[PDB]
C-alpha cells in the first residue's frame, strides 16, 4: 500500500536462465510478499532460424528469443532493471501484460542505447502473462523480431485444479513461439542485411501479408529437438508454459494430452481437462499440466501441421520409463 | 406463452445512438417483459476508411459501421422495423444470432430498395450477439462491406460473476471490428468504383486470399483514437462489448485486463477472469468488464499487433484520476 | 491391466458407417468395459471436390473424407485393424488423439502398401478426438489430403450437462471439415495430376501460403446439402460432432444455437451454453447439443463467411414441424 510498507518488504535477487528452463523458485510462496528483482540486458543480434542459413535481426531480452520466464507469487512486486547497451541502435521498452498502468510499463521504460531504467509493479493477478517491447510506432516490428517473453505469477498456495486439489509439478518448461517474416529476393531466397534498420522496410511488407515465413519455438527451427529436446520420465508431472505475443497457436502433445490446461493462462479461471489440442490467442500465454504415462519420444507442436512441420513449430520430449501395455499395445505389428 | 399474454405486453420504442455509445437502458430489468421496438434504415454509401483517403462502398444499418447496439432483457421481444430506401441498389435483410428460426430472421426480412419489413423475435438467451445482413448468394460481401452489428440481451437480473455476485458497470461501449478487402491495381493503389456492384468481382478475389487490407474499429483507422478516444476514470467499471461478424479477433486492453470476460458472449456461461488477452471467433460478440485502477492513455487493440498497428485495429481510452504507486512505479526513470 | 484381464473382456465387432452418419451405439454403457473392434482399409483415390470438377488425389480411411466416427465408452479398449492395400503407393499409419503412447499409435502402425496392423489402446479420457495419418516427414501432406477423422469416447453414463443433469440426444451427425490446397495454372484454373506424386511439390507451395483453396464438409463443396442435407424435427435433440485435424474452425447453426457446446470436445470440461458461434482449434474435435424449436432450412457453417460461402464450408439441415410464432414472427412482410 504505502511506500513505507513496500520499503519494509524483504527483497530477493533472482538469477534468470535461458528458455526452455525456468529460474529456481518455490511453487508455494516461502514467506510474505517480497520485492523480487530481475535484470535483463537487451541485445540486438543476428540469429539463424533454419538450416538454410536464414537470418533474423533479433531484439532479444537477456539475449534470447523468447526472453526468460520470470517467476513471482501473487502480490509480490516484480522489479526489473532493464538495460539498453550503447551497442544497440534502437530505443526499447517493456510492456508486462501482468502489470496495471502506463501501457503495462512501456510508457515508463523507454530507454535509448546507453540508458537503463528500473520498473516496479505489483503482480496482483495469478497466471502466466506475456511481456514484450512496444516502442510507439514500431510495436509489431519489435515483437516479431523476437522481443517478447512471459512471466508466471503463481498463487501463494501454488497451483490447484478446479476442485481445489493441489497440482504440484516436478518439471517446468517455457516454450516461446515466434512468428517471423523474412523478406525474399526476386528468386525466393531469404535476404540478409547488414543492420536492423536495413531490413525494416522489406520486413514490414511481409508482415502486412499476415503470413509468416517461419513459426518457431525458442528462436529457430529445431531449437527444441535433439540435444535440446525436453525430457521427463513416466510418472513425472510436467508443466509446459507456452507464449505467443502476436499470433494464435494451438498446442498439442503428440502421444499425450493436456491433463489440465489453463488455456487463458489465468489461474483463477478453472483449467480445462483431458485436452487433446488447446488454443492460445496471439498476445497471451497459456499453461498445461500433464503426467507422463508412456516412455518414448513425443512431439509438442502447434497443431496446424503446416506451421508445425513446414514452418518450424515443433519440439520434442524424450521420456524414460516402462511401457504400459494396458494403455496401448501392438496386437499385430505391421505385417503382411 | 399464449396469444392473449403476448398481445398484452407493453410496447416500448427505443431511440438508437451511433457506436461506440449505447442507448439508455437499465441493467436490471424494469418491470416485466415488453416488446422493445427499434427502427433502422439501411444506407449504401461511400466511406473513407484510412488516412490515405481509401474509399469503400459501405452497406450499413442505421448508416454506421458497425450497426448500433440494441439492448433488451431476456424474454423481452425485439421488434425491428427495417427500411431499405428506394435510393439503394441492393436487396438486404437481417440475421439476428440472438433469434431462433428462419436463418435468424434473414428468411423473413428480404427487402428490395423501396421496401420495409417488421420482424419480431423473443430474446430467449442472455448474452451479446452479432446481427448481420445475409442476402442468399452474397452473404460474405454484405457482411464485409460493413453490414453487421450486435445486440445485448441482459439477464433480467443484470450481470453476475461466477458465484452470483452482481457486476454493475458505470459505462458501456460497443466496439465493432471490421475486416475490409479493398482491391488494388497493378501499381498497388487501392481502386475506386462507381457503384457497389462494380467492385464485386475484384473484392471477392481479395476476400478469397483471407487477408484483409484493413482491420478497423468503428469503421475506420483511428476511429476510436485522439479526440474520439473512449473515456473512464480510476475506480470506474466499464463494460466493453466487442464483435466480429466474419473473422476472429483477440481483444486486449494495454495497461489493463479483462477482470471478467464472457469471451463467448453468453451470460449463462461463467466468465473467465483476470484476462490479459481474450479471443472472440468470427461470427460472435464477446464482453469484458474492467474496473480502471490507473489514469492515463490506454490502447485497446486486436492483439495480432500487425493487425492492430499496421492494419488499423487499435483504439484509445483516456482515463482521469490518481496514479497508484503501489500498483506500478518507476524506481529509476530512463537514464544513462 | 494385465493382458489376461483384457483378453477376458467381452469383445464386440462394429460395422462403421460413412459420415455424416454414425454407427449404432448406446449412450449409456452396455455393461462393463469391452474390447471394441473396428477395421479400416486405406484407399488412395481421386475425388471431385466441387461442381467445376476439381479433383484431389485423396488419402482416405475407409475410403471417405473424413474417415468414419468410431464410438466407444470410457475405459473400453479400441482395437483397430488398419489395412494398407497392395494397390496403394504410400506408407500410412494412424495417430489417435484419444490414445496414450507412441505418438498416438502412429509409431506402432506404420504399414507399407500390402501390410496391415492391429493397434489396441485404452480410451481413458471421455470426449470427441481427432485421428489422422502421420507418416514421419510427410505429416501435413497426408492430413490435408483427407487422411483424418474423429472418434467419440462417451462417458460410461452417457452425456450430462455441467451440473450433472443427463443429456440424451435423439440423433447424431459427424461433420468432418477439410482444408484443401489445390494448385492452379497461369489461367487460375485448378490443376489435375496423373499420379498423386506429380502434385506434391505444387501442393506444398500452396500449403505454405496457409490459405486453403477449399474448406469443405464431408469432402466436397455442397456435400451436405440438397438431398444430402442433414435432417431433424421440431423438438428433436441433435448432437453434432465437428472435427478439423489441421486448421481452426468456428461452427455456427444459422437460425439456431449450440445449447450445450463442448467446444474443446472433452466431456470432463463443462460445456459452454447458449452459443451463437463456437471455436474448434485445428487438431481437435468439438461437439454441440441442440434441441430444434423451429421448422425450415438451416445452414450449418464455419462462420468465417468467406470460408463458408466462397470456400465451401456450409451444410444444410431440413427440419420438419410447426412454426413457433412466439419465438419469431414476421409482423410486416417485405412491402412498400
Ligand atoms: O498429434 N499431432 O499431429
Ligand atoms: O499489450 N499491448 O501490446
Ligand atoms: O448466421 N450465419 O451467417
Ligand atoms: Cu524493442
Ligand atoms: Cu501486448
Ligand atoms: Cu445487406
Ligand atoms: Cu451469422
Ligand atoms: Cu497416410
Ligand atoms: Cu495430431
Amino acid at each position: 500500500a504505502t511506500a513505507a510498507e513496500i520499503a519494509a518488504l524483504p527483497r530477493q535477487k533472482v538469477e534468470l536462465v535461458d528458455p526452455p528452463f525456468v529460474h529456481a523458485h518455490s511453487q508455494v510462496a516461502e514467506g510474505g510478499p517480497k520485492v523480487v528483482e530481475f535484470t535483463m540486458v537487451i541485445e540486438e543480434k543476428k540469429i539463424v532460424i533454419d538450416d538454410a542459413g536464414t537470418e533474423v535481426h533479433a531484439m532479444a531480452f537477456n539475449g534470447t528469443v523468447p526472453g526468460p520466464l520470470m517467476v513471482v507469487h501473487q502480490d509480490d512486486y516484480l522489479e526489473l532493471t532493464l538495460i539498453n547497451p550503447e551497442t544497440n541502435t534502437l530505443m526499447h521498452n517493456i510492456d508486462f501484460h501482468a502489470a496495471t498502468g502506463a501501457l503495462g510499463g512501456g510508457g515508463l521504460t523507454e530507454i535509448n542505447p546507453g540508458e537503463k531504467t528500473i520498473l516496479r509493479f505489483k503482480a496482483t493477478k495469478p497466471g502466466v502473462f506475456v511481456y514484450h517491447c512496444a516502442p510507439p510506432g514500431m510495436v509489431p516490428w519489435h515483437v516479431v523480431s523476437g522481443m517478447n517473453g512471459a512471466i508466471m505469477v503463481l498463487p501463494r498456495e501454488g497451483l490447484h485444479d478446479g476442485k481445489g486439489k493441489a497440482l504440484t509439478y516436478d518439471k517446468i518448461y517455457y516454450v516461446g513461439e515466434q512468428d517471423f517474416y523474412v523478406p525474399r529476393d526476386e528468386n525466393g531466397k531469404y535476404k540478409k542485411y547488414e543492420a536492423p534498420g536495413d531490413a525494416y522496410e522489406d520486413t514490414v511488407k511481409v508482415m502486412r501479408t499476415l503470413t509468416p515465413t517461419h513459426v518457431v519455438f525458442n528462436g529457430a527451427v529445431g531449437a527444441l529437438t535433439g540435444d535440446k529436446a525436453m525430457t521427463a520420465a513416466v510418472g513425472e508431472k510436467v508443466l509446459i508454459v507456452h507464449s505467443q505475443a502476436n499470433r494464435d497457436t494451438r498446442p498439442h502433445l503428440i502421444g499425450g494430452h493436456g491433463d489440465y490446461v489453463w488455456a487463458t493462462g489465468k489461474f483463477n479461471t478453472p483449467p480445462d481437462v483431458d485436452q487433446e489440442t488447446w488454443f492460445i490467442p496471439g498476445g497471451a500465454a497459456g499453461a498445461a499440466f500433464y503426467t507422463f504415462q508412456q516412455p518414448g519420444i513425443y512431439a509438442y507442436v502447434n497443431h496446424n501441421l503446416i506451421e508445425a512441420f513446414e514452418l518450424g513449430a515443433a519440439a520434442h520430449f524424450k521420456v524414460t520409463g516402462e511401457w504400459n501395455d494396458d494403455l496401448m499395445t501392438s496386437v499385430l505389428a505391421p505385417s503382411g
